[PDB]
């Protein structure tokens, strides 16, 4: 059996109110050998209060069995270590997979915002550009606001590795060209740890 | 139980660049001790075809097999959309195993490309960033790069296709130069190669004001 640990959506960790869940699943347990027995571990020192899923078997011959962490918010920021131990029969030993926020020292995002080509202006929508840069870890959120409203006909390219081993992206707002011009203010807002408040705006709107 | 193919297709810049080798992968694993023995065919539009490059069996980590056939693929084959079948072969399979690849079959759609300066904000800085942003193209397979003059620029990255809400794509390139070196007027290009372009190629330029 095959053991695969997966950590929390990035507006989880980050917001007070919300649930951040560290994940561990389960793929390849036999019907003969169909016990699975977890053992969690923050920081080495086994917890007990995993929420343990029901027992889905998979389309094709075997199960797959989920175990659900919620992690306490300053743990997973001060990235703890969170251990999945997976027990089978029909394993040699124990397997044990190991998650944590990625190490080294919070780098804040650099939010610039930047507005269609001309080139663009002739067409019928335009592209709003929402540049983020120089943020560590990758782990961010970044949604569209006009006039205090989800904006969200928008895209975002994922993290991309830069030369600082900081990382940048690049998100997209799509709108009619009428609604730009008129001068209509829409708003990138990024959410990651290195923020004051976990959260910077910034906005754009016609010269 | 059973041995699992996977076909894998030539790189993106490797199809758009007249030097470089476009490949197809097929890639066998979960080969036994007691079946090892792993045949290929190959077959461009129904035709079998012999000159692909097998590789021995390695032994994994895992106590398996993996073999692998690489079949080169013609420039124009690829981008006409010929279909390469890998057919394996194995001791341990009901019967054998079949998976074709070719390029994405949807319509092709020619890339916008548009060039951004820095922001305001940003000129505050030591180091400005150019942007290029490319939408609107299909497939995804695109490359792109920078250019200087008439020298290509190396503090670029590049982000992948992303997929947009039309069902094409865009992406955008980050160039990293000094505030100064923008400054006094320099031109800078955005180099875009993309199979349903003109020559298959297209440049942009950013200067200053
Ligand atoms: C049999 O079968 C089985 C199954 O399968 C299935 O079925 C079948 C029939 C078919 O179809 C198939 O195809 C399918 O699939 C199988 O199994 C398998 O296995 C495998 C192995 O073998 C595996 O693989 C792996 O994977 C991973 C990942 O994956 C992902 O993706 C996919 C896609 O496709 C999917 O599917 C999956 O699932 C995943 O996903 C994920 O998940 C997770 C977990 O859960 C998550 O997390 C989470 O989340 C959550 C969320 O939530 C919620 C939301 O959404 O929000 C909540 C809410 O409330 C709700 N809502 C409503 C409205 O209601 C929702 C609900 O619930 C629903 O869902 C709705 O509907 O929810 C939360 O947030 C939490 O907190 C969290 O935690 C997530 O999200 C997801 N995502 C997505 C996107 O989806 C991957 O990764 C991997 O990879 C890796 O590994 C490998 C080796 O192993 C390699 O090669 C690679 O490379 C990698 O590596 C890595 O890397 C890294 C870096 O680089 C590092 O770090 C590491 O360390 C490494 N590692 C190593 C090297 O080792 C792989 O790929 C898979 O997964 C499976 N599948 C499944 C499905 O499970 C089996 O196998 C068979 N058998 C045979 C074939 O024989
Ligand atoms: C044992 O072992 C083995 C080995 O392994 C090793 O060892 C171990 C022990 C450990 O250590 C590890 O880690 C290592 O690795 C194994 O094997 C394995 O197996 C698996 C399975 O089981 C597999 O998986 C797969 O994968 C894929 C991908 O892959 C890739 O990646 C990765 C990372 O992640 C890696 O690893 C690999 O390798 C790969 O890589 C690649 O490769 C290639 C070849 O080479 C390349 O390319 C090339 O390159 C060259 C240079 O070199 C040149 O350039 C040329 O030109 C070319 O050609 C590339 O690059 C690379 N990449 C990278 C590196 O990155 C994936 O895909 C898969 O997945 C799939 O499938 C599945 C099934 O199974 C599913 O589930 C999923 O979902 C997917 O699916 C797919 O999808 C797609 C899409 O989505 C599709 O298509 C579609 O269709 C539709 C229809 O409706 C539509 O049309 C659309 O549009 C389209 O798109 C398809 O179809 C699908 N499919 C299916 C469903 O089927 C998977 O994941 C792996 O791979 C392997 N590995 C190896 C290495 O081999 C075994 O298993 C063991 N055993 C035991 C018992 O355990
Ligand atoms: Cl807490
Ligand atoms: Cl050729």
């Amino acid at each position: 059996p095959s053991v695969f640990l997966f950590p929390p959506k990035p507006k989880d960790t980050l917001m007070i109110s919300r649930t951040p869940e560290v994940t561990c699943v389960v793929v390849d347990v036999s019907h003969e050998d169909p016990e699975v027995k977890f053992n969690w571990y923050v920081d080495g020192v086994e917890v007990h209060n995993a929420k343990t899923k029901p027992r889905e078997e998979q389309y094709n011959s075997t199960y797959r069995v989920v175990s659900v962490l919620t992690v306490l918010h300053q743990d997973w920021l001060n990235g703890k270590e969170y251990k999945c131990k997976v027990s089978n029969k029909a394993l040699p030993a124990p397997i044990e997979k190991t998650i944590s926020k990625a190490k080294g020292q919070p780098r804040e995002p650099q939010v610039y915002t930047l507005p269609p080509s001309r080139e663009e202006m002739t067409k019928n929508q335009v592209s709003l550009t929402c540049l983020v840069k120089g943020f560590y870890p990758s782990d961010i959120a970044v949604e569209w606001e006009s006039n205090g409203q989800p904006e969200n006909n928008y895209k975002t390219t994922p993290p991309v590795l830069d030369s600082d081993g900081s990382f940048f992206l690049y998100s997209k707002l799509t709108v009619d060209k009428s609604r730009w011009q008129q001068g209509n203010v829409f708003s990138c807002s990024v959410m990651h740890e290195a923020l004051h408040n976990h959260y910077t705006q910034k906005s754009l709107s016609l010269s």
